[PDB]
């Protein structure tokens, strides 16, 4: 599924990720953006063989089972095909455990890149929210 900006931030809302560990809505519609521009099925292979799903592009070196990461983690305890459903749930709740890993969104380095201190409420102008 490719969301609608303002159709993202809401789902968002709904599942408590606007000012979760304290970054507003518009930092998570900012990172899904460039993380995957807002689609669900967005996979990207990672030189050290590790592989980012979905629209947050969660690494399967930590956070998820793709049974091909050799030595990795799987700390969501889900199969990172989860991440690519149109329903975003297992990747708000995957994000809500990455964001709390003491790093906040600096995990996303997407983020750090391209979002960080930048106008992020831009992102949810104008979304009945
Ligand atoms: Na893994």
């Amino acid at each position: 599924k490719v969301f609608g900006r303002c159709e993202l931030a809401a789902a968002m809302k709904r599942h408590g990720l606007d000012n979760y560990r304290g970054y507003s809505l518009g930092n998570w519609v900012c990172a899904a953006k460039f993380e995957s521009n807002f689609n669900t099925q967005a996979t990207n292979r990672n030189t050290d063989g590790s592989t980012d799903y979905g629209i947050l592009q969660i690494n399967s070196r930590w956070w998820c089972n793709d049974g091909r990461t050799p030595g990795s983690r799987n700390l969501c305890n889900i199969p990172c095909s989860a991440l690519l459903s149109s329903d975003i749930t297992a990747s708000v709740n995957c994000a809500k455990k990455i964001v709390s890993d003491g790093n906040g969104m600096n995990a996303w380095v997407a983020w750090r890149n391209r979002c960080k201190g930048t106008d992020v409420q831009a992102w949810i102008r104008g979304c009945r929210l």
